[PDB]
């Protein structure tokens, strides 16, 4: 049965205007901004941005990668494709 999110696990992440978008629930840094109560860090493949979310808009990746993970014309979403299936822990930094 499903545990809450942590650190590390794999994702698609929605947000407006965005197709579903391979991601990871990142760690914070020491010494680095906290996100929002109830939101977590989330890191975009491909796009390396972060974004603040909740729960409604974390999809996870095995459950759903045969629906999302698949080419899309935007920028930066089939780099984020190899990146969450060939090493999806990798510094990006």
């Amino acid at each position: 049965m499903p545990h809450a999110f942590k650190p590390g696990d794999l994702v698609f992440a929605k947000m407006k205007g965005y197709p579903h978008w391979p991601a990871r629930i990142d760690d914070i840094a020491d010494g680095a901004v906290k996100p929002p109560p109830n939101k977590y860090p989330i890191f975009f493949f491909g796009t390396h941005e972060t974004a603040f979310l909740g729960p409604k808009d974390l999809f996870p990746y095995d459950k759903s990668k045969d629906k999302y993970g698949k080419p899309n014309k935007r920028k930066g979403f089939n780099e984020g494709l190899w990146e969450i299936q060939n090493n999806p822990h990798a510094s990006y930094s």
